């Protein structure tokens, strides 16, 4: 639990459009990464805020956002394509989208971000 809510409007539009008729693992994993990619309009910028190997710190990079990973990485969690700016440019991996946060981005793709990074910061409903 933790209080990142504006109102109980996100709960409801969550509950009223992403995850309706999702209550079973796949389906929650599956209905917030349809209408997260819906959402968000990549190619983008981003940092990954990795978490740290010390501890819970955060080591930054700097990186480009391809898109969300395939289905069968998104039900496990939500993931995305990355490919690091800093150094390489020339090479993918992938990273949490809840070690992401956009640069530069358009309000809505910042939006579904800001949003997860509440359900991430609230402790999941799956
Ligand atoms: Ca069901
Ligand atoms: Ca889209």
């Amino acid at each position: 639990m933790a209080s990142v809510e504006r109102d109980e409007t996100r709960e409801h539009r969550i509950e009223t459009e992403i995850i309706v008729d999702a209550e079973d693992k796949e389906e929650r994993a599956m209905g917030w990464y349809y209408y997260l990619d819906d959402t968000l309009e990549f190619p983008f910028m981003g940092k990954w805020k990795k978490k740290s190997r010390k501890t819970s710190t955060i080591e930054e990079k700097t990186v480009e956002v391809l898109g969300m990973a395939p289905d069968d990485e998104c039900l496990k969690d939500m993931y995305v394509e990355v490919a690091d700016i800093g150094g390489k440019d020339d090479d993918v991996y992938t990273a949490k989208l809840s070690d992401i946060e956009a640069i530069d981005v358009d309000d809505d793709t910042q939006e579904a971000i800001a949003d997860w990074l509440y359900w991430l910061a609230r402790g999941y409903k799956f």
